[PDB]
């Protein structure tokens, strides 16, 4: 659950100096009383700037080259570290109003509404909202908790630019947003208006077996037919033309899960390089090492840890833990009793789609061995 980065002399130039924004060094030592005195004060001080600050230690007794370096002659010293230049120092014991005051001072947090930098854009019942709920973890990311549908909408995306930069959360300079809109995958419009915005903004999809993803979205739509007191086919006819008996390539539910019809459309706007893809059945089973592997997508350094993440039998998905009393699952939508369905069916489906994910392995570079 520590937030506050251990150092070392080897580690330094990566951790410090090739870090963005800024960053707080305690240079401290065992024998040093005032050290140990102000040390709980920066556990304190890391949890109340999470996302301006991150703070750090370097021990000088056990490293010992760093702090000559910066002319230190005395501990503790406060070194405030902006892109690899010294913004600020302190010497001295000092309490936390001294602190929060020299923090203030120096550190240009300007709490701003930015443009999403990543954008989830797909693929409906991927788990979608689960991987945005999931970023939010990392100090650094700050989410835009509603779809805003800006780009699939004509009448929201006449209001221009600016419009959707307002409907964005407050965040600092040094923080990444995340916007999650599951229908820009498949509206055939939309890669040209983000490309126009922004063409080199990062682009997160994110997939699971497609057969599985259909009835997962055949579900939706059933529940909501269902919550309305209507009727509805089953998936079996909606899925499989009557007449020939082959697989009905009209209805929707097949055709967003052909991920790779899709990638086409915005591979010619975006090269695969501002892509990544996010293995959903993974991130059912395993979460972390897809998540740290977005991590590096965003150039975040590494900061979720499995201690985030909890197993929940009862629910029978993972959980979300931020701090030690604040927990938070997914809700009730998330998690759907599918319909059993026709053992022969899934077989036509699952070879359906084998020639599509096969080219999606190819295209991407992850191979997600889809039955
Ligand atoms: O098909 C027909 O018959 C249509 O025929 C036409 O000719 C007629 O004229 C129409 O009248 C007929 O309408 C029906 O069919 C259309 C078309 O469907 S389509 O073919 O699939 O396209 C239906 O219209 C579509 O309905 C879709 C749908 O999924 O129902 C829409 O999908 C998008 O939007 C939904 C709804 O979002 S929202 O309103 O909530 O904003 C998304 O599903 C929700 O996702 C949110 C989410 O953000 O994750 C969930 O919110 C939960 O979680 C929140 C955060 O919690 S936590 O952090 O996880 O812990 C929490 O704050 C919320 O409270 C919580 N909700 S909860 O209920 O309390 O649990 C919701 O749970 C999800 O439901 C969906 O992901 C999104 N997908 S996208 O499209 O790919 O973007 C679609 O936009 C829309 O066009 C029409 O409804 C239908 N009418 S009928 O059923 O009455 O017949
Ligand atoms: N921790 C989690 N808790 C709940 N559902 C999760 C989850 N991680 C992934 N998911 C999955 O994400 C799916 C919904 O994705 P989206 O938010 O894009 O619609 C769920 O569909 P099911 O309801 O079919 O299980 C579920 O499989």
């Amino acid at each position: 659950s520590d937030k506050i980065i251990h150092l070392t002399d080897d580690s330094f130039d990566t951790d410090v100096l090739k870090a963005d924004g800024a960053i707080l060094v305690d240079f401290w030592a065992e024998w040093c009383g005032p050290c140990k005195m102000i040390a709980p004060i920066l556990d304190e001080i890391a949890d109340e700037y999470q996302g301006k600050l991150t703070v750090a230690k370097l021990n000088i007794d056990q490293n010992p080259g760093t702090a000559p370096k910066y002319g230190i002659r005395g501990i503790p010293t406060l070194l405030l570290f902006k892109n690899g230049e010294v913004a600020a120092t302190k010497v001295g014991a000092l309490s936390k109003g001294q602190l929060k005051e020299f923090l203030d001072a120096n550190l240009a947090a300007a709490l701003v509404q930015q443009l999403p930098k990543a954008i989830i854009i797909g693929v409906r019942k991927g788990g979608t909202r689960a991987l945005l709920e999931m970023l939010n973890l990392h100090p650094a990311v700050v989410k835009a908790s509603q779809e805003i549908h800006f780009f699939d909408n004509d009448e929201n995306y006449g209001k221009g630019i600016e419009w959707y930069r307002k409907k964005m959360p407050f965040s600092y300079p040094q923080q990444i947003t995340i916007e999650k809109s599951p229908a820009y995958f498949i509206t055939e419009e939309v890669p040209e208006r983000i490309y126009k915005m922004n063409s080199s903004i990062k682009l997160l999809i994110i997939v699971r077996e497609p057969t599985t993803r259909a009835i997962s979205d055949y579900t939706q739509v059933l529940e909501g037919k269902e919550r309305k007191n209507k009727t509805y086919y089953k998936f079996e006819k909606l899925a499989i033309d009557p007449n020939t008996c082959e697989v009905n390539t009209k209805y929707k539910a097949v055709r967003t899960s052909i991920y790779t019809k899709h990638l086409e459309r915005w591979l010619k706007y975006f090269p695969i390089e501002q892509f990544h893809v996010v293995d959903g059945d993974r991130l059912i089973t395993e979460p972390l090492p897809e998540l740290q592997l977005v991590e590096k997508f965003l150039n975040l350094p590494p900061r979720i840890s499995q201690y985030n993440l909890y197993f929940n039998a009862t629910r029978g998905f993972y959980c979300l833990r931020f701090n030690e009393i604040f927990n938070k699952c997914l809700a009730g939508s998330k998690g759907r009793i599918h319909p059993e369905v026709d053992p022969s069916v899934i077989t036509k489906l699952r070879k359906f789609f084998h020639p599509f994910n096969q080219k999606f392995y190819q295209i991407t570079g992850r191979t997600l061995n889809w039955p």
